[PDB]
């Protein structure tokens, strides 16, 4: 079964299957379409699953489409360990720039649900990690949109204290402000 | 670029992502919705995905399911390597009782699409292996059906060299003619 807890923002969630652990191994349902819409309470389509694999300390992050492409992301981690975020960049939210950090494992497997309207980012914990995720719409390019991970006004508590091994593009992340500027 | 191998049964195909990065920091699409339906030229939706863990020489298989609740499936394997088979059983078709045997693994990145028509199973080859699913209808009990997997009618070719592991289940599955293969 799944567990859902909420966080201290209202529409990002955590899931969490609880299994087995058999003598095979395990078997579980990850996503189901039909209660996942029950539980958000709104039609959702996934069409887009993506899985990228990280060495320890790769930061990804603080990405999200802009409009009609916005996406909604349902993520989880099926090697290793992250520490994923989530925020609320919509300008007339009353949680506007607020954070949700959540530690997503193979072993735990929690997933957590961020929907349009958020920015998201992880950094990987252990010595490798390989990241799923499923989207709500196309990622494109010409819509891509990021926020320096580090940002004050969002003011995210990364768990490490070394500098993130960042890619070309994240390192060079604008702030919140400029970052939503035509938002 | 991303490929697709037609086997010996023409609708079950083998998909090979387009993979950008190393063995040790990588990135790929391993479903899109747009793409897939163009491939398969006809609407397909999938609501459910599974993940399951075996140890070596788990046997996990030879299962469909009927009628209205008949399921597509789209498999791949995140970790470790297991060797898949897909089973025409649509008594009306050219090719019933051929099966098709491909190896999944996560390093290979190899997809099995097995359309509605077909009975899926798979046995773990390495050490432990962790295998993902996507499905266009659920589970369900009622409508399911199973083959045991030394079948000689349908005759796999099963690679591993020791006895598999079986569920209780699968273990007391019936052979083809005893399939309940219609509702």
């Amino acid at each position: 079964m799944m567990i859902v807890i909420k966080t201290a923002i209202p529409d990002v969630l955590i899931l969490e299957p609880k299994v087995f652990g058999d003598e095979r191994g395990f078997f579980f349902e990850s996503y189901n379409q039909q209660t996942f819409e029950e539980l958000i309470g709104r039609k959702v389509t996934f069409v887009q699953d993506n899985h990228s694999k990280s060495k320890k300390n790769v930061l990804r992050g603080l990405h999200f489409q802009r409009g009609e492409n916005a996406q909604g992301k349902l993520v989880r981690c099926a090697v290793g360990e992250v520490f994923d975020v989530a925020v609320d960049i919509r300008k007339e939210s009353p949680t506007f720039g607020q954070w949700v950090g959540v530690n997503l494992s193979a072993e735990n497997k929690r997933q957590l649900w961020i929907p349009e309207g958020f920015a998201h980012g992880f950094v990987t914990l252990s010595e490798y990690a390989e990241f799923l995720y499923k989207a709500t719409n196309y990622y494109s390019p010409s819509s891509e949109g990021s926020i320096l991970w580090n940002d004050e006004a969002i003011g995210i508590e990364w768990p490490f204290s070394q500098l993130p091994e960042l890619s070309a593009k994240d390192a060079a992340a604008p702030l919140l402000d400029q970052a939503l500027l035509t938002e």
